[PDB]
């Protein structure tokens, strides 16, 4: 569970120091200095003379408009942290203001702690200045090689999601949540501000939105700075926050004055947190209106209000950099001097060039500090989940009644599963779901739990399952649900989400970003420690969206993960659940995991069970297997053609296939595939099975029927070097089908028992076997008539038993 | 450009008759009895003795839930409409209820003239019962295939952008547009509400956003109907909506009463709307507040209140079908029977099973109706757009200097081209851009037009290039482009949005939305004619996203979009920018083509014009060309390793490698990639070059090393059954990057200049060259090293220029 840090929700009764806030104005200005630093200078960080364009960087990389607004901002929190003992992590929205971030870590120590190379002296201050956004250096962005960071901010749009996520069963953290006024016009924002009703302010912790209200986005003014105050203020209020604005910079209030009133704001703000805790201890069930920041100050603050002639402070036009070169003129190196001259670094550093001890008096200390807080190193908070026995939930009833038996949904198994690792660990393990957890066959967790939610109830006949906390979340929001799950796994806690397949595309995007997070962390942060395993389970699948239609059929999430199967990294896992027992088999290993995003597809639709939980598992540990109770051949010679399936219906067609081929007397070989990335290039990865075991499984020379759950296109690139690759004969999804039976699905895909049969005969021998695949052929437009006639399958599709059930026993 | 239908913005200035209100509700009730019918009937469609369970379908499909409020809010407008005669198209964010849909174009008659097999009499209404959501049949959702849809609402979120869309440059339009309260927590939703600030009401439609607040989706109350009605209405205000809430169906109030207080209440909306359309033609620069309604009826509306003694009517469990099963019982069948009865359609229909004459004598008439309007069907008001002459944006110094001459930004040639395709066609084609129009070079727009924007304007020191109208509309998202864009499309019109490459990603389900949309019309839907294209300038890509670093590095839509390339459906082209004039060869071609979605990857960083506009649009027409000015083999069998490229950048780096292997005396052939699907399978696309073409393009037998721009993957798929396939080395990104320099980019994926020298000879004989291979190599750290310690890039890099060109 999430550690309680300091003392949480305490009011400061008294007003802020006049050293504190003086403390605040020299972070802000040295801030400043090491901001501007790290985009223009590659040597000479304290500008001893001679002070040249030889200093400057040659390509000016990095983001000034942002990075002052957050270093006023990230000061006045470091202020609040140390004199509160407050658990506090940030979410830097604006992930482009990585100067600040870098900053901020340097000035607490962190950096120096974490890169010991990067001392605290002109040397260290010098490689600091050239690191940022240079070769063989750091990133532009808020990226995990940064202390303090669990949201780069790369990708606008998910600062709400992750910061909400964090504070969920984590009752003494705060998180200050800085969003960019341009990022509040993202589709994943605006639907962020609406989690409030999805948090209880006892059992999760509190978020404080600040809208970072400079007035402009790269080239553009925001929406919400051109509306009236009066709307802006509306706005919020009706999505459950009281709104508190602050104005500053847009006359010449001297910046003491500004310090002064924002303490004193923040502090208001601070009292009325500690209030809304202090009442979740005695009413947790009547929402409050939550604080929020609007934070109104000039884009680029503290720049050159002017720079040959065009409006450079309060304008979009300080974005990237306000000045573009300070090397290809005097006077433009003239101005970037002025610049940094103006924040008087002579009082800020020591003759070391060390920043000086009352630049650092007020900053929290140990592991209240930004850098340092474990919240943001999840890692090291989180334990391994308690895992009830795997044996307890197998279906059992495969080793008495025999391979192919039963007509269960594979998903109620991996729901009672995880009903049970709720129970064993509660506060660290979280369910989400866009709508869908009882749609995807989950809801045996409500035995243990109820949905959370903290909008209204009106009745017993509608509000089941229901509390204002509890570890199953829903709302109707892909990107919320990725989002809360991230921050959860990232601030050291467990769980899963599902999604229907076609539906996992609405948040690609945010699986890039977490995959990329993972690929950067497993490569060159050691000091990250492994967080838990993204658990997706991918159900509701093509094959089955007969009765949603055309929309729903998209299988191909299994594509776009596999553009992050590179380095043997292994931060993406792809997992074909072949039945309910396979399925624990596959929950065991990911639960377990860590630092990967693991996709699970299964089915919800009644379907055979074919391996015993041991099978299971065996075949899971090298990813494809033979099943010799189910090949007639005895070995790989007397084989006459392969069977491979991967996914549950593929199974089910080349199962009920490989009992007409047994009949006509075919010898063939059944082959299944649970672990996609098995088949990958033993020369791309080292977990794959060997082209050894390769050949052994597949064959070396015989033809290979492969019916694949999504897209043929993944497998032929995944097996483009493999033995025997060009025998090859994949089906997949093909972009056909309707509202239509589930036997339909396969046929108009040419997928169904009946092709595959006929496609295998084709392989072996088309004149010999001529007269049957006209049989087959016939037969599919003659079941595809019953369907339309009758509406529902054909007998022999519907009716249809694997030989190898004893049926006899009336079981 | 819109056509401008019937008599637009008119106020009736007289109360709804009595009559109009008594046609509504006969509307309705038929439209609920066509709706649960379409849902449980095979056969018997108006239940003449006898009736029993095997009448019933044996597995229920659809969705009756939103339904019944869907009926209401459509009998109204089609109330409306006909009073008015508004030029009126309407968007049903849950498209689930498809019943609605086919109800609606069954009862105004689009569908007896779309689909005459579905005849207005007992033999029609059981061929119209049975079809839905059967095999056979139609789809279960309002999909193409329904006369009056442009929007299908099987993936939700994406009802505001598409009705924002519709209406701009189409001043007579009016959008009713539809939103689930579900739907509402979706992030695309969320953000469509803003679009009132990017349109102006004088030179746009207008759109009533309707909150369909039935309290639930599928197994949850919705959020905002369970937040306070004073918090509800803040929100709307808030974001410059004047809301208006209607509340009806939660007591005993009869339905005539409740259609009276919902005419009024909606003529008191119009009247609005009206007097902000005729205020807009004196002043449009001050954004007015547009009137948005709250619907709040319980769900599934009209079913039996309690099933099985569990609250059906206001609960999410009406969401599917209230009742389960009709055949598994008697007293099931029963509910059925008695649930059909409560409409009593002995009044809506005669003996032959048409629809009474007077249920439908309030509905419009002719292309005022929603089946018929052509906006709806917005291929029969899309022209050809008048081109200018591409000879004018030639790059003219290849055929003066040569093959490699200069540092062209390529993407502000397409920017010059499509400026004057603003210029020559007014009123019919659109920038979008994510914040990123000027970032992505496509600004010369600004010459001949503006940004459109609707909120504050404060000085002319920041507010330079924005007006209350014009062709360009930016907003910080994705969903929203594409959104706008695809309406915008859909009603006609023809226009272009660019993104940096990474964050297409964001829009990767719309793509396949609008792909299953394109695939469905050209595979069984004639009636629908072909809309203008897609056209998505990818730009700021992978290997020049050095300056922001391993966030923006992700060229994937290219695997996403091989996703859609079956049935020579050709919906998807996938397009490589090798330099400016093959952007201009592109640009035509998806500019002239309909039904499609284009991605057209361009880099916009400095870089090698390498083909006249005559050689780019003859590669063009192939997908790819053997560069015979480039070769050094004369033939194949003469050649000793192929160097192919597909992208700017792998282009930039194999005409480096190919002048590396001159110096030695390698004889090679250089292939170009410019369409990505020319290399599709022969079986699979038959626009793609044929076996023949591509031996003779990559040789039978000859080692091919492929530089690709985005995921080797792709390729290594595509040629799977090509000849010489087993001798393609490909090389593409990596997941390899950093912050740092266009040479440690390329250096870091193994598709620098160095390493493709290396490979090309590993391939030709590894011990021949093994002390050149090894030289390579060492250059290569040499080069980053240089890097590391100046800040700048190798000049071996840097200042590189292909032998083809003239320096002097
Ligand atoms: C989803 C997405 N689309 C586009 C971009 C490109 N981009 C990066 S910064 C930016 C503007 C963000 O402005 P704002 O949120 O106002 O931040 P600030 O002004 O504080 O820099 C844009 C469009 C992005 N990072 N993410
Ligand atoms: C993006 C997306 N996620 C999930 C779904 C699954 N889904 C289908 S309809 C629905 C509920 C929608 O409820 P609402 O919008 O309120 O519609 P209504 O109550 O009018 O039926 C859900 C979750 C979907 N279609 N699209
Ligand atoms: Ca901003
Ligand atoms: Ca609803």
């Amino acid at each position: 569970t999430s550690p309680v840090i300091g003392t949480p929700w305490k009011k400061l009764n008294a007003p802020v120091s006049e050293e504190a806030l003086e403390g605040v104005d020299k972070y802000w200005r040295v801030a400043n200095y090491l901001s501007i630093g790290q985009i223009y200078l590659r040597s000479n960080p304290l500008m001893k003379e001679p002070f040249t364009r030889e200093d400057v960087k040659h390509r000016l990389v990095g983001h000034w408009g942002t990075t002052p607004g957050l270093n006023f901002l990230i000061g006045h929190i470091n202020r609040f942290i140390a004199d509160h003992g407050q658990n506090t992590v940030i979410i830097m929205g604006p992930g482009h203001g990585g100067p600040a971030g870098t900053s901020q870590s340097y000035l607490d120590g962190t950096y120096t702690e974490t890169f010991p190379k990067i001392t605290k002296d002109e040397a260290g201050l010098q490689k600091f200045f050239r690191q940022f956004s240079y070769p063989g250096g750091i990133p532009s962005h808020f990226a995990p090689e940064t202390p303090g960071s669990i949201h780069e901010g790369g990708e606008l749009g998910y600062a709400l999601s992750h910061a909400y996520g964090a504070i969920m069963d984590n009752p003494s953290l705060f998180v200050p949540a800085i969003v960019g006024d341009g990022e509040a016009e993202t589709g994943p924002l605006a639907t962020g501000w609406q989690s409030n009703k999805l948090v209880n302010p006892r059992t999760d912790g509190i978020v404080l939105p600040i809208l970072h209200l400079n007035g402009y986005k790269i080239a553009n003014p925001t929406i919400l700075s051109r509306i009236s105050d009066e709307e802006l203020h509306e706005f919020f209020h009706g999505m459950g926050y009281e709104p508190y604005e602050f104005v500053a910079g847009f006359d010449d209030e001297d910046h003491m004055s500004i310090h002064r009133r924002f303490a004193e704001l923040w502090e208001t703000i601070w009292d009325e947190i500690c209030d809304i805790k202090a009442t979740a201890q005695t009413d947790n069930v009547h929402r409050p209106f939550y604080p929020m920041l609007i934070f109104r100050t000039p884009k680029g603050w503290t720049c050159p209000k002017y720079i040959d002639g065009k409006k450079t402070e309060g304008s979009w036009r300080s974005h990237q950099v306000p000045l573009a070169s300070a090397r290809d003129t005097e006077a433009h190196f003239e101005v970037l001097k002025n610049w940094l001259e103006s924040y008087k670094p002579e009082e800020l550093f020591d003759a070391n060039g060390a920043v000086k001890d009352d630049v650092l008096a007020f900053m929290p200390k140990g592991e209240l500090r930004i850098g340092a807080n474990p919240n943001a190193n999840g890692g090291v908070i989180r334990n391994d989940l308690k895992l009830p026995n795997l044996e307890d939930y197998e279906v059992k009833e495969v080793a008495e009644y025999g391979h192919g038996w039963g007509q269960l949904e594979a998903t109620r198994t991996l729901g009672a599963y995880t009903r049970d690792i709720i129970k064993n660990n509660p506060r660290d393990f979280r369910i989400f779901g866009p709508d869908e957890t009882a749609s995807n066959r989950l809801q045996a967790s409500y035995e243990v739990t109820n949905k959370q939610w903290d909008a209204g109830y009106i009745s017993d006949e509608v509000d089941e399952h229901m509390h204002v906390s509890g570890q199953v979340v829903e709302q109707l929001s892909e990107h919320q649900m990725e989002g809360f799950l991230e921050a959860y796994l990232l601030t050291g806690r467990h769980g899963i989400w599902s999604s229907y397949e076609s539906f996992v595309h609405v948040i690609d995007s945010m699986l890039n970003q977490h995959a990329k997070w993972l690929e950067a962390t497993v490569r060159e942060i050691p000091w990250r420690k492994p967080i838990a395993s993204m658990n997706l389970l991918v159900s509701s699948h093509v094959w089955r969206q007969d009765h949603n239609g055309f929309s729903h059929q998209d299988p191909g999430v299994t594509s776009v993960l596999l553009n992050k199967c590179f380095h043997n990294d292994h931060v993406i896992g792809i997992y074909f659940a072949t039945d309910a027992n396979m399925l624990l088999a596959i929950a065991e290993k990911c639960y377990k995991s860590t630092n990967k995003i693991n996709a699970i597809i299964a089915g919800k639709q009644p379907a055979a069970t074919w391996l015993t939980l041991d099978e299971a598992r065996a075949e899971l540990e090298k990813g494809a297997a033979a099943w010799d109770w189910a090949s007639t051949a005895k070995n790989n010679d007397e084989a006459e053609v392969v069977l491979a399936a991967a996914g549950d219906v593929p199974t089910q067609e080349i199962m009920a296939a490989s009992d007409k081929l047994k009949e006509l007397g075919v010898k063939f070989k059944v082959v299944n595939v649970a672990d996609l990335l098995s088949l990958q290039s033993a020369k791309e990865n080292d977990e794959a099975l060997t082209d050894e075991e390769f050949a052994d499984i597949f064959t070396a020379d015989k033809p290979v029927l492969f019916a694949y759950h999504s897209y043929a296109h993944d497998v032929r690139g995944l097996i483009y070097d493999r033995p025997n690759h060009d025998n090859f004969n994949v089906h997949g999804y093909e972009e056909e089908g309707s509202t239509t039976t589930p036997y339909d699905m396969v046929r108009v895909n040419r997928i169904d028992r009946y092709e595959l049969t006929a496609e295998a005969l084709r392989m072996i021998d088309a004149d010999k076997y001529a007269d049957k695949i006209d049989e087959l052929e016939k037969f599919r437009d003659e079941a595809f008539q019953f369907a339309v006639d009758n509406g529902y399958d054909h007998p022999d599709y519907t009716d249809w038993v694997y030989s190898g059930v004893n049926t006899d026993k009336k079981g």
